[PDB]
């Protein structure tokens, strides 16, 4: 299968600000032979929704086609249907939720007809996770096993529930559609129960679009915004979540925000940390900060400089037969060094350690 001999570490970054928001994002191919993640990040939506913003991560499988079409058109499919448009002037909460549902079903069918029409060869699919942010609400959207969370008052206030085939209601739909869940996979193949695309899994006669083996139906949750307490939102594919839990990553991110306000850098730190914790998948993360996100702290910046210098000295000493980097890391780990970043741990300091190691053993 895939797997490069060495991971592609190149970061693709973007950032932006507006509507009281700031964001950064990072995508990295990592160990995989292809990059099949995509993302959307837009502040200010068309058609009278200038005060709105939209962010999403798409984890494509068996190709990038579906993920790429979604990252460019999911939003307009959501906002440009009668369900979303309700309505008086501003969409009600129901307009928004129904509009998102219709947008997923409609883009799915749209891609299906395009593929049938142009004799598409690909059999790809994609997850989608995102947030539609209005002046007063954050609407979390989830379809698949990517995941998003909201940090409010230093805690995980909300996170999306991953759609896995073994989940009781998912298993039930799958069985009723003539399939089975083998371990964690639909018919022993697909590890997600919900996705756009995967049209081979949506051919069950006598079942509606949301009753197929794989469903395009999103789960939507309206969270009323709190100007005082809302801190940040994280959206990421399973390349991140496979190796860091909700509270770990939330704690980690807060730790990094106390040290820098460069959101691209924070996202890069998350991605590298997850690579160093063993993630061999494509990785994409979007970090969206609200006005009361944690601020850079002079003491936090100092502590980090102290930790980095401490690590540099340890490496100098450990290096003295000249151990390889793997062995230096192993030694460092056995020392149970205090004050490492929460969640990120030693893996989150590997770039610092490797930089020193490289200076001392450049060949
Ligand atoms: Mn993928
Ligand atoms: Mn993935």
């Amino acid at each position: 299968g895939a797997f490069l001999d060495k991971p592609k570490m190149e970061k693709h970054n973007a950032q932006g600000q507006g509507n009281g928001l700031r964001y950064g994002l990072s995508s990295m191919q990592g160990w995989r032979v292809e990059m099949e993640d995509a993302h959307t990040a837009v502040i200010g939506l068309p058609s009278g929704l200038e005060s709105w913003s939209f962010f999403a991560v798409y984890d494509g499988h068996a190709g990038s086609q579906v993920a790429k079409y979604c990252c460019e058109h999911l939003l307009d499919h959501i906002t440009n249907n009668q369900d979303f448009k309700g309505s008086a002037g501003a969409p009600s909460v129901e307009n928004v939720k129904n509009g998102i549902r219709t947008g997923f079903l409609e883009i799915d069918e749209h891609m299906r007809v395009m593929s049938e029409k142009k004799h598409g060869a690909d059999r790809s699919g994609s997850t989608a996770v995102g947030v539609l942010i209005s002046p007063q609400h954050t609407y979390f959207i989830n379809c698949g096993d990517s995941r998003g969370l909201l940090c409010r008052n230093r805690k995980v206030h909300f996170f999306t529930q991953d759609h896995k085939p073994s989940n009781p209601l998912e298993k039930e739909r799958i069985q009723n559609a003539g399939g089975s869940v083998m371990i964690q996979r639909v018919n022993g193949s697909l590890a997600v129960s919900r996705a756009l695309g995967d049209f081979d899994y949506k051919c069950v006669h006598g079942k509606g679009p949301t009753e197929q083996l794989v469903s395009p139906e999103p789960e939507v949750h309206d969270i009323e915004r709190s100007e005082e307490d809302d801190q940040f939102i994280i959206l990421a594919c399973d390349g991140i979540w496979d190796v860091m839990g909700n509270e770990e990553l939330c704690d980690f991110v807060r730790s990094r925000l106390e040290v820098t306000d460069d959101l691209e850098k924070v996202c890069n730190e998350v991605v590298d940390t997850c690579l160093y914790k063993g993630s061999r998948d494509n990785m994409s993360v979007i970090l969206i900060c609200f006005p009361n996100a944690p601020k850079v702290s002079p003491e936090a910046v100092k502590k980090e400089a102290e930790l980095d210098k401490y690590l540099e000295c340890r490496v100098e000493e450990i290096i003295k037969g000249v151990p390889d980097l793997v062995h230096v890391m192993r030694t460092l780990a056995s020392e149970n060094i205090p004050s490492l970043p929460p969640g990120g741990e030693l893996a989150s300091k590997r770039n610092v350690i490797e930089a020193v190691y490289n200076r001392l053993n450049p060949y």
